[PDB]
């Protein structure tokens, strides 16, 4: 029953620019945090939690 | 019954510039984190928790 | 029944740059931490718990 709860007061501007490339790559993964983010965030790439992949 | 609670107030301004490049690699993980960020943050790239793949 | 509590208060500019370059490189991993972070914050990368890949 866990409750939450969450407030942002912002007031002046916020540019918040990104850019990714990749040119003739075998992988690339990539995770770019917001400007101003209050609260819980989880990412979770090309992970393996159980039973994976076979070949 | 955990309970949460975040809070924040910016005035000014947050300028937010993230750039990546890749050029004829064979691999590229990255995590780059916010400007301002308050509350909690969990990342996993590329892990392997229980039975994993088979090649 | 662990609780939280979050709180930031800023009010002048926050400047956050990043830049990545990777050129002919096998691997790179990278985790850079944000400009004004307060909170938890948990980063895995590449990891390997139980049951890991096999070749
Ligand atoms: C197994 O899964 C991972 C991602 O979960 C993937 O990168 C990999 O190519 C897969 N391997 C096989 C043998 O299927
Ligand atoms: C197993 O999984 C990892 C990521 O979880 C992946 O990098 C790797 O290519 C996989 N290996 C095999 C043999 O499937
Ligand atoms: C096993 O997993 C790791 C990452 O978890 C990966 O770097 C590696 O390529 C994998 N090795 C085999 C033999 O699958």
């Amino acid at each position: 029953e866990g409750v939450l709860y969450v407030g942002s007061k912002t007031k002046e501007g916020v540019v918040h620019g990104v850019a990714t490339v990749a040119e003739k790559t075998k992988e690339q993964v990539t995770n770019v945090g917001g400007a101003v983010v209050t609260g819980v965030t989880a990412v979770a790439q090309k992970t393996v939690e159980g039973a994976g992949s076979i070949a």
